[PDB]
């Protein structure tokens, strides 16, 4: 193979983009190369109060459908990358009248974890409804037949983990859902450091919630594309590298954009993605004696 390290091709490209100050031109290339696909159901008149933003819609070919409901629509997309054995659902922060649909989808898709990357209020606007209880009262969603109870809360400096009990009233069953809340990632911004984002991702991974024996994890922010796209791109690229593939980050992101529009919203969020993939690749453990020496020396 090549003479460089496993991350050497990506690291050289990052250094060149910095020296030539070409992050804004590269972002514009990606925008111009992203094709549009039909999103007709999202624009039905009966779905207008189910969309948070008029310009952010799921594509018809990859939207998640609600089962046994008169209206099957929710603003959510299935992003499945079988080269990585990874599947995610990316979705908007639910509105007061769509929290009931959010929990129905979580049940029907056999999801184990919800990853939340926004605050409820940001710059004096509401970005997402309060869809889980903060105290010991049960929170009822009568339109779809679900109730939710807080089981535990662990607060750290830049994220919080809640364990939640989700009850299906119609089937007489319950499940424990892990709720991973990143509390210090600003709208259209970046996390405080690669190290802080990576510690959060490794905690999500350690719970088993991203493994193929569970349904897809539900990832959301406010619109479900900027911060959510950054999180999913970094996780996918790290899986492919651990598998041994020689990856091109521009190509992976354009492929993921075929499943949901507009993933990654600023040039700085793109640059942060490169940084987190390089530093995470140095944390990979494996069997190769060569790869271990590269890690020590780097
Ligand atoms: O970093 C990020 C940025 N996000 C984000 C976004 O991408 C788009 C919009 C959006 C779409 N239409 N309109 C607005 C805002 C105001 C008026 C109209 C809002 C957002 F918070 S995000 O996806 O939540 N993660």
């Amino acid at each position: 193979g090549p003479l460089g390290s496993p991350w050497g091709s990506i690291e050289r490209e990052f250094e060149e983009l910095d020296t030539q100050r070409r992050w804004q031109p590269l972002y514009l290339e990606i925008r111009n190369e992203s094709h549009d696909y039909p999103h007709r159901v999202a624009k039905f008149p009966e779905n207008r109060n189910r969309n948070r933003y008029r310009d952010v819609s799921p594509y018809d070919h990859s939207r998640v459908k609600l089962q046994n409901a008169e209206n099957d629509y929710i603003n959510a997309s299935l992003v499945d990358i079988e080269e990585a054995q990874r599947s995610y659902i990316l979705t908007q922060g639910p509105l007061p009248n769509t929290c009931c649909h959010f929990w129905l989808m979580v049940w029907q898709q056999k999801t184990k974890a919800v990853v939340m990357l926004n605050r409820i209020v940001e710059k004096e606007s509401v970005k997402c409804a309060q869809y889980w209880p903060t105290d010991d009262q049960e929170m009822l969603f009568k339109e779809t037949g679900f109730s939710v109870k807080l089981l535990s809360e662990d607060v750290k400096s830049y994220y919080t983990v809640h364990l939640l009990q989700l009850e299906n009233i119609n089937s007489g069953e319950t499940r424990t859902i892990s709720h991973f809340h990143y509390t210090t990632w600003p709208d259209f911004g970046v996390p405080e450091s690669p190290a802080s984002f990576l510690n959060f991702l490794f905690k999500v991974r350690e719970s088993g919630s991203l493994n193929p024996d569970h349904g897809p994890a539900v990832i959301h922010c406010s619109a479900g594309i900027g911060r959510s796209g950054t999180f999913s791109l970094v996780d996918t690229c790290l899986v492919l590298m651990e598998k041994g593939d020689d990856i091109n980050i521009k190509q992976v992101l354009l492929n993921m954009r075929k499943y949901r529009m507009g993933l990654i919203q600023t040039p700085d969020q793109l640059r942060f993605s490169y940084m987190a993939i390089i530093e995470g690749a140095k944390c990979i453990k494996g069997d190769s004696s060569i790869q271990k020496r590269w890690k020590e020396l780097s």
